[PDB]
């Protein structure tokens, strides 16, 4: 349970349960690795957990945004993944915010609002 592939992590958040989180905090700190680092989200697009998170709600509200959160901003990079960019062509400037805005859940918004959040980067 403490080695947990990209694979393993989308597969964790997409269902939306947050006790299966467990084990990462510990992960991170054992090979010295950040959520930001593109060792956990696609090499092609870029999108990250939050991201994966955000593209299903059950009922426009989620249980596994909140520890995901807490831990990036306990042991993260200097961005906290709210603003962290997608480098595709298609879609360069994809940010979180507007993943969370276009699904019309309000309440993602204002987490990742008041957990720092950059409005004006580029899309």
């Amino acid at each position: 349970p403490n080695r947990f592939d990209r694979d393993r992590l989308f597969s964790v958040v997409s269902r939306g349960v947050p006790e299966e989180l467990t084990g990462l905090l510990e992960y991170l700190r054992r090979t010295s690795k950040y959520l930001t680092d593109s060792a956990y989200t696609e090499g092609s697009t870029g999108k990250t957990c939050l991201m994966k998170a955000v593209l299903n709600l059950q009922d426009g509200v989620n249980a596994c945004i909140l520890p995901l959160l807490q831990i990036d901003r306990d042991s993260g990079n200097p961005q906290p993944l709210v603003n962290a960019q997608c480098t595709d062509e298609f879609y360069r400037g994809h940010s979180a915010l507007h993943i969370a805005i276009e699904k019309r859940s309000l309440w993602c918004v204002k987490l990742l609002v008041e957990n720092g959040a950059n409005v004006h980067i580029r899309a």
